């Protein structure tokens, strides 16, 4: 782990990968009106989750490849 | 059969990045819980989110050594 309270930011020119970065943030904003009872914030916070788990699941592939440090 | 297959950890060269994909998972069975009005489930939804863009840019450190897309 690494809690980056001085952070870079991020800045990884990648945006297939970004995507990702994107997708946990566009669920993260929107899990005060799912939990305000909004079903339609809900459907697309789930969506977002199934958006991600590809995501990832995809990058993995040449992840594996990189791994790098 | 299912659009969603499970690959645990085949060769071991994606594996901090494997967690992140588990991460995704374990936002999604917050979401009910969080949409019924549970603020503990609905804070660890938010934790999941944050614990989930931190792997990614710790990954986008790395990332932005790779340029695909």
């Amino acid at each position: 782990s690494h809690m980056a309270m001085k952070p870079p930011g991020a800045q990884g020119s990648q945006s297939t990968y970004t995507d990702l970065l994107s997708v946990i943030e566009e669920m993260g904003k929107e899990i005060r009106p799912t939990y305000a009872g909004s079903k339609s914030a809900m459907e697309r916070l789930k969506r977002g989750i199934i958006h991600a788990r590809a995501l990832v699941r995809e990058c993995l592939a040449e992840t594996e490849r990189n791994a790098r440090t």
